[PDB]
């Protein structure tokens, strides 16, 4: 399917923070509150891809552009971070926080 490939491209393309998760996630959440933790709310979107008809699409997607199938996924600006330990070492080792300054996101 193009049409969920084009999905999923909008997603990660119309915002500059994009989260893929699935129902009742403890690493979505955590990855999501972090990022939430730097008030990227406003240029964050997540989306649940468990409650919706193509999901295995969806995923099988995301592994081809991350390497992985698994929730979460994390892109920033369409750089792929990866899954919530990835964004826990960039957090801790200061690259998610040169990320946002070279965005404008934090100051
Ligand atoms: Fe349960
Ligand atoms: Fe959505």
């Amino acid at each position: 399917s193009e049409a969920v490939k084009k999905w999923v491209n909008k997603i990660i393309e119309e915002n500059i923070i994009a989260v893929f998760a699935k129902t009742e996630c403890p690493y979505c959440i955590k990855a999501i509150s972090i990022l939430k933790g730097y008030n990227l709310n406003s240029h964050m979107h997540v989306e649940n891809i468990e409650k919706n008809p193509d999901m295995a699409n969806i995923q099988a997607y995301l592994k081809e552009l991350t390497g992985k199938s698994s929730v979460p996924r994390i892109f920033i600006n369409k750089d792929v971070v990866g899954g919530c330990d990835d964004l826990v070492k960039e957090n801790d080792e200061g690259k998610l926080k040169e990320r946002l300054q070279k965005l404008g996101l934090v100051n």
